[PDB]
């Protein structure tokens, strides 16, 4: 076992670490900026180094400051934890390097997935099923460009190979928008990205958004734990997630995880993971995969009884997975609510100081954060404060589980998204299951 790691992160998810690593007996090491000295799992960590000033540029992006913790700490091994460097390939590259423990996969592992184009052809290789497309980069040449969305079908969309989140990407629905829609996502794929490279999909009108949760260890051994549903989302922000999935079948299920797993095995892939999938007229359609840990994460923890961060741990140390895949079962019904220092008008972030606070407690009530009386938001960093997960033995139960917890939640002083999280637990269409990607757009529209 990892005698100790740096956490390179912050908030709620820092604290998640900590407290896999303190169950594991595993030495902790807080890296922070001087904004984050008052952090709860700061407070809690064996060790803390501040690695710099509250913009993350010179903090939880400075990869040298964070090397250097690593270093200086006697530190083995440094978990990304999900944003800011737990998809860069290159930071994972010299954390190896310089002789640490990335808690992650292969950085190559992580370029190729980074590469939405080449994640797509390695996917479709492996037997995952994808969207309709170019199947390649589009090039200039718009003769070809008009015969590949003719191929495919109107709508398209046209998307950055480089890019993530919605960022830089547009529906086509006619001829006559092509030249200039490839050429716009083209322009913004360059400025964000350093990357003009793009590619063509057969656009889904309402699909859900499913996702399946993979570990793989350095044994051969890869698994799948089921299903999550994030369609509940504003402009590509998550804001309730649950497990399973509402309408899924054990054998769909069993179908899509099997070839999620079979990809991990092809591709050499080690550690947690995610394969996102748009779900659609009773089918799976592969976007792209993270090779993190996700914030919401905890769902498929409490309808499989798996610690998903200890066995990151576990598979980083050269430890088997602790469980076999017939050992993994569906049980029951899991839901996430984030909660966001925001504004309830503008949806901009909200910081300020929490003058009085209490969470929720009871049966199947799992409160996930940093935050406390007395603790400020600081403006430089997400919104996201902290996620309320309630688990029942099925989902009925775990949505008047999240309504009562919503109730006893209190965080005055700023403000929050409780009193829409509420709604959405209250929505008539939420309650029957199976709202697609832009139903809360929709319902807030209203
Ligand atoms: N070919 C498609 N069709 C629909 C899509 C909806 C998408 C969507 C829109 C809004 C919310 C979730 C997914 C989406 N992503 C945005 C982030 C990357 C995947 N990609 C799509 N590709
Ligand atoms: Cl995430």
């Amino acid at each position: 076992m990892l005698d100790k790691i740096v956490i390179a992160n912050r908030g709620e998810i820092a604290l998640r670490i900590l407290r896999a690593c303190k169950e594991l007996g595993i030495k902790t090491v807080a890296v922070h900026s001087s904004a984050d000295r008052d952090l709860k799992h700061v407070l809690l960590a064996d060790e803390t180094v501040c690695i710099g000033p509250a913009p993350s540029v010179k903090s939880y992006l400075n990869i040298p400051a964070i090397i250097s913790a690593a270093e200086i700490t006697g530190a083995v091994a440094i978990h990304p934890g999900y944003g800011f460097l737990s998809e860069n390939a290159n930071f994972a590259e010299q954390v190896e390097r310089s002789g640490f423990i990335f808690i992650g996969p292969k950085a190559e592992t992580i370029r190729l997935m980074g590469d939405k184009v080449s994640a797509i052809a390695a996917m479709k290789k492996a037997g995952v099923p994808c969207v309709p497309g170019s199947d390649g980069p589009l090039g200039d040449d718009m003769d070809k460009n008009r015969a590949i969305a003719k191929r495919i079908g109107y709508p398209v969309i046209i998307k950055a190979s480089g890019g993530g989140g919605g960022r830089g990407m547009r529906v086509v629905r006619g001829d006559a928008e092509l030249a200039q829609s490839i050429s716009m996502t083209r322009a913004e794929a360059k400025a964000a990205f350093s990357n003009d490279m793009v590619y063509m999909e057969k656009y889904l009108e309402n699909p859900r958004h499913v996702e399946i949760q993979v570990l793989a260890d350095g044994q051969g051994n890869a698994i799948y734990l089921a299903e999550r549903d994030c369609s509940m989302q504003r402009r590509h922000q998550k804001v309730v997630e649950e497990a399973p999935a509402p309408g899924i079948t054990p054998e769909l299920r069993r179908y899509i995880g099997e070839r999620c797993a079979k990809a991990c095995v092809d591709i050499g892939y080690r550690g947690a993971g995610t394969f996102e999938f748009l779900f659609e007229n009773g089918e799976f359609y592969f976007i792209e995969m993270n090779t993190r840990i996700q914030v919401e994460h905890p769902v498929t923890e409490m309808i499989t009884g798996v610690d998903l961060i200890k066995e990151q741990l576990r598979i980083a140390a050269g430890q088997p997975l602790s469980i076999k895949q017939e050992e993994v079962h569906v049980r029951g019904h899991a839901v996430e609510c984030r909660i966001n220092a925001e504004d309830p008008n503008t949806f901009l972030p909200s910081p300020g100081k929490i003058t009085r606070f209490h969470a929720p407690g009871g049966f199947g009530v799992r409160w996930e954060s940093h935050i406390y009386a007395g603790y400020t938001v600081p403006p430089y960093y997400d919104s996201m404060i902290g996620k309320l997960i309630c688990y029942g033995e099925n989902r009925d139960v775990a949505i008047a589980r999240m309504k009562n917890a919503l109730q006893e939640l209190i965080i005055d002083g700023i403000k929050t998204n409780v009193d829409l999280q509420i709604r959405i637990m209250n929505d008539e269409n939420f309650q029957h299951g199976g709202t697609n990607i832009h139903y809360l757009e929709k319902k807030l529209g209203l």
